[PDB]
């Protein structure tokens, strides 16, 4: 069996690049490809970016349970989640699957899959985090004192998580994923 791992963390402690790692390092890791029910982009592949279905197919999907979690997104224009069919599939066949979520999405998850492992990406430190909402200062007080307040109760909740992988260098915070995942 593959191990499953859901990583999440604060609104932007930037989880993009780890991911981009874990990737590389791992040739045949699954990344989760999510259902959505917006329209595709130019460059967008079904099956590969997302899988695109329309909002009575998603609905569908809800009611019978075929969503580890799934959000309205931007106040309800649209939907996306995680489909758990692909996810076991990939886990049966023994390849390793990653899912990246935020972090409402990765406590829906523990509820439908409870034996994917759940991980926190936690800066070094607040003082690191903060230097990084700051900035370079473009943004005004408002929004910046919004962004530190967010940061501090997502943070206050990482022990609802299976791990903490503390981010205080990429080689070594991607290092100890790949240890969790394969
Ligand atoms: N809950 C949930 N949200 C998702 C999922 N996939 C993408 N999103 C959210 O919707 C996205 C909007 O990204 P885009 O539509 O530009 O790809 C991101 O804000 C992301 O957090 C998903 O599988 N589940």
């Amino acid at each position: 069996v593959g191990r499953v791992v859901v990583l999440s963390g604060p609104s932007a402690v930037g989880k993009s690049t780890v991911v981009r790692c874990l990737r590389e390092r791992i040739p045949n890791l699954h990344f989760s490809v999510s259902a959505t029910t917006r329209a595709p982009r130019p460059g967008e592949v079904d099956g590969v970016d997302y899988h695109f279905i329309d909002p009575t197919r998603f609905q569908q999907l809800i009611d019978q349970g075929e969503l580890l979690e799934w959000a309205e997104i931007h106040g309800g224009l649209h939907r996306s989640g995680t489909l758990a069919q692909p996810v076991r599939a990939a886990a049966a066949t023994g390849v390793p699957v990653l899912i990246e979520v935020d972090l409402a999405g990765a406590r829906a998850i523990k509820k439908t899959m409870p034996e994917a492992v759940t991980v926190f990406l936690a800066p070094p430190s607040w003082q690191d985090l903060q230097a990084r909402l700051i900035g370079r200062g473009t943004e005004t007080a408002d929004v910046i004192q919004r962004r530190l307040d967010t940061a501090r109760i997502e943070l206050a909740a990482q022990g609802d998580f299976d791990k903490v992988v503390v981010n205080r260098r990429l080689e070594s915070a991607c290092a100890e994923l790949v240890s969790l995942l394969v």
